[PDB]
């Protein structure tokens, strides 16, 4: 025996293996990346009007917002067709474009009395216990009178500072650019951009029917209450009517084979449980062979979640002159995206447990098997004193550099102070006595002491490996 | 050659496809006047793939040889735009040409690309290829042209060397990596 048990579990793998590699290639096409490249380098490339150099990606005040809004962001939206309005002559601007913003209202924080005589009022950071509900200016329409966000079928986003509702003042644009510019005026003249607003987002979406692929289009300018702007977009290529071509046919047919495939992987590991060994995980090859089956049952099931309600395409292609909310699609094809990533790579990390083919790849896997013991031990040495590094950089920097801004960011600052990226040209800038002490110390234990020893460690381990196996071939 | 869903059919009345050999245009369009309206073969062109960008473009298609000096080029080109040469269809563009620069002898040869995608945009690319015709010229050459032989030569002499010890060792000739080197 030994070649019809550990063979067949390989040829039953391989072909798991280019089922996965046939279901990952029809997911990321080449069409794609332009298709995202020219919409893109459209809204965030283009001067806000040609007497300015400004763009989308640095708006700096409120007046910047409303020269973009009526300007680059009309120039691009609607083109007169050589009534519907194609984007590049092949993207078709389906439905109409969305405004809204988001608010907090008057007198929502505490003026210290000392100098209340100054200070006549004040609007606090956003927040869902400290959002404006009540109607403002001329209450004309719908863009001056509070939504919920049930009746607008709207969902959190969460943005750069905080996480916005669904909610707020809204407005669907028209459908010819002589009107819209019409409607945008109206807002401007009458101030629907006061100090109290927090938050604004521009959506719609395109079609460009000559390939089958959607492209929904999210734009979203926050306003801090420390005052000053800051943008944020986000382009997402969907695909609703996929069962066209005969491409799509096979596709179908390869991921019912991998509904199959998981299945059988999940009952053939059940059976090693109860009617075989019972309650062995520490191996690493059975606690990996559990996180795949997991993220594969996850993945299938909000790929089922996904595509059991397109009823908004439905709504949508009822009737042709409202707003297409495709926003909740975006936000699944992201988190399926992000799991089938995940899947793929430790499948491909399970080939590393049919690699034993000879007596020179057993002794590479014995030396990592045997120094993954002792190196454990150690890097939790490590990356405490990489913490301790880490948080004192972010109190002391991270209010004056933005390379410390968050904690996160300081990790990664000195992950790439280890690759010698970063120049330290400002670090001095926002402290000089903890400037250059911290970068000359850091580099000196971590990348001259602290750093070899996860060389040397190795390095004697695979030593002592090759000896404890010649001595075993000197013993026959 | 393209397929429009059914649900949205009436918004759309018309798609091009990607380019691809199978779905290529092959019937005269607009005023059918003389060899820029027509299609014409490969066979019939000279030509051959390119490989560029997007895709791997034919030899075929619909072209136009300008004249020699600046007058009817420019008046020829501006007929081309006057009318709608360039329609929504078209997925390439190239131009040829070709210049010898006498004051320095150097040939060279010019292509440059359009590629139109079918997702609207426009992607160039270029080449420039100098070559030469320095045959026997200054007292230098002959040189070259003596070394030429003599690496010839030399050449015929390894692979006689070669032959000899494949056939003297008829194999395990291919494990020593200084006779795969070799051959
Ligand atoms: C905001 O409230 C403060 C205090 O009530 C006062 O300045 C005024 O009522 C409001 N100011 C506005 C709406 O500009
Ligand atoms: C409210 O009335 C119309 C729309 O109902 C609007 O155009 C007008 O500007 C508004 N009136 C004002 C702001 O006084
Ligand atoms: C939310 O969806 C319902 C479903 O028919 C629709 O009637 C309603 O108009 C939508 N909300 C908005 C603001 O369009
Ligand atoms: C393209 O072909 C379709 C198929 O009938 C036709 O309805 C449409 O008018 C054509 N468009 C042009 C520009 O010829
Ligand atoms: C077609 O060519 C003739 C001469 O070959 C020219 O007189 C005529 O104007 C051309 N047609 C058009 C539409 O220009
Ligand atoms: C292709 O080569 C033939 C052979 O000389 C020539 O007659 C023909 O004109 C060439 N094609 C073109 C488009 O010039």
């Amino acid at each position: 025996k030994y070649l019809k048990s550990v063979l067949r579990e390989l040829v039953t793998y391989l072909l798991f293996l280019i089922v996965l590699c046939i279901l990952t290639y029809g997911m990321m096409s080449s069409n794609v990346y332009y298709y995202t490249r020219m919409m893109s380098q459209l809204f965030l490339d283009t001067p806000v009007s040609k007497t300015e150099k400004t763009n989308f990606k640095t708006l700096s005040s409120m007046e910047d917002f409303w020269k973009f809004t009526e300007g680059s962001l009309l120039d691009g939206l609607y083109w007169k067709m050589q009534n519907r309005s194609f984007i590049f002559y092949e993207n078709l601007l389906l439905g109409v474009p969305r405004i809204r913003q988001l608010r907090v209202r008057n007198g929502s924080c505490s003026i210290p009395q000392d100098l209340r005589d100054e200070i006549k009022e004040c609007y606090d950071v956003y927040s869902v216990s400290s959002e404006d509900r009540a109607p403002f200016g001329p209450r004309n329409g719908t863009a001056w009178i509070y939504t919920s966000e049930k009746d607008l079928n709207g969902s959190s986003h969460w943005g750069i500072i905080a996480t916005y509702s669904g909610a707020g003042y809204y407005l669907d644009l028209s459908r010819t650019r002589e009107e819209t510019a019409a409607q945008v005026a109206s807002l401007k003249k009458n101030v629907w951009l006061d100090r109290g607003t927090r938050a604004t987002f521009i959506d719609f979406s395109v079609y460009n029917a000559n390939i089958n692929l959607f492209c929904v289009v999210r734009l979203l300018v926050e306003f801090p209450a420390t005052g000053g702007v800051i943008p944020s977009w986000q382009f997402q290529p969907l695909k609703l009517i996929r069962y066209v071509t005969t491409f799509d046919f096979f596709l179908a047919a390869c991921e019912i084979i991998f509904c199959f495939f998981i299945f059988y992987y999940v009952v053939e590991e059940i059976l090693e449980i109860r009617i075989h060994k019972l309650h062995y995980f520490r191996s690493f090859w059975n606690c990996l062979d559990v996180v795949i089956v997991v993220l594969s049952v996850v993945a299938i099931g909000i790929n089922i979640y996904r595509t059991s309600n397109v009823e908004v395409l439905l709504q949508f292609l009822e009737d042709q002159n409202t707003f297409p909310n495709f926003e909740h699609l975006a936000y699944w094809q992201i988190q399926f995206n992000n799991i089938a990533a995940v899947t793929v790579f430790f499948v491909w990390i399970k080939l590393f447990k049919f690699i034993n083919f000879n007596r020179t790849m057993s002794q590479l896997s014995t030396t990592m098997s045997r120094c993954a013991k002792d190196l454990f031990g150690f890097a939790i040495m490590f990356f405490i004193i990489f913490l301790a590094y880490a948080q004192l950089a972010y109190l002391v920097f991270g209010t004056q550099v933005d390379d410390f801004s968050t904690f996160q960011e300081c990790i990664f600052t000195q992950f790439r102070i280890i690759l010698g990226d970063i120049n330290f040209a400002e670090i001095e800038e926002a402290n000089r006595v903890l400037g250059p002490i911290y970068f000359t110390t850091f580099v000196f234990f971590m990348f001259f002491i602290l750093l070899n020893m996860f060389a040397a460690i190795i390095a004697d381990t695979y030593s002592e490996v090759k000896s404890d196996l010649a001595q075993q071939k000197a013993e026959m």
